[PDB]
């Protein structure tokens, strides 16, 4: 699935955070009723506060409120595999776009665009969706998110040499791998 997570500096890093906590979420190989009722975007939002995947969404995050570019870089990818089933079996694939770019009258006022709303509602809507459609599965699987970029972020070792990597295997916590990459792109 192709999706496009854009906005703005701040609401980027929300949107992704959110998009990405709703596949948690809704998909969970191995979440907790541990969840969250959360309301913007002009909508109702669930996340969950597993510290675990958030440790490394955490850090990530960290780098996506600030990696060290200003202008292109924005494309995702998550990779997920049945470790049960049939290898590969979820990939929610997102991009990114920054729009009306400035530093000036900056301020912590803009007012997310009402696409947003929609474009955001409509992510977390499809992800939830499938959810109640699907027949209440999880399995043990492997979980990679990937970050794309268009010659204009040359992430250094700061990260880990390709973001964070876990790994599970416990009869209960279903999942196998976790892993976050960091994919440069040309145009």
């Amino acid at each position: 699935g192709s999706i496009t997570l854009r906005g703005s500096a701040e609401i980027v890093a929300e949107f992704f955070s959110f998009g990405i906590n709703s596949i948690l979420y809704q998909r969970g190989i191995y979440p907790s009723e541990t969840f969250t009722r959360v309301q913007k975007y002009g909508l109702t939002l669930l996340v969950t506060t597993d510290l675990e995947l958030i440790k490394y969404l955490n850090n990530v995050v960290e780098q996506l409120k600030d990696w060290l570019y200003k202008c292109s870089v924005q494309k995702l990818v998550v990779v997920i595999s049945n470790i049960e089933s049939g290898e590969v079996l979820e990939r929610w694939q997102f991009d990114i776009e920054c729009d009306k770019t400035a530093k000036d009258d900056s301020a912590p006022r803009e007012k997310s665009q009402k696409a947003i709303q929609d474009e955001i509602r409509s992510v977390i809507r499809q992800i939830t969706a499938t959810v109640t459609f699907l027949p209440l599965l999880e399995v043990s699987c492997s979980f990679d998110l990937l970050i794309y970029t268009d010659k204009d972020l040359v992430v250094p070792e700061k990260w880990e040499e390709s973001g964070p990597q876990f790994i599970t295997n416990s009869e209960e916590v279903r999942l196998r791998s976790f892993t976050t990459t960091i994919h440069k792109v040309n145009s």
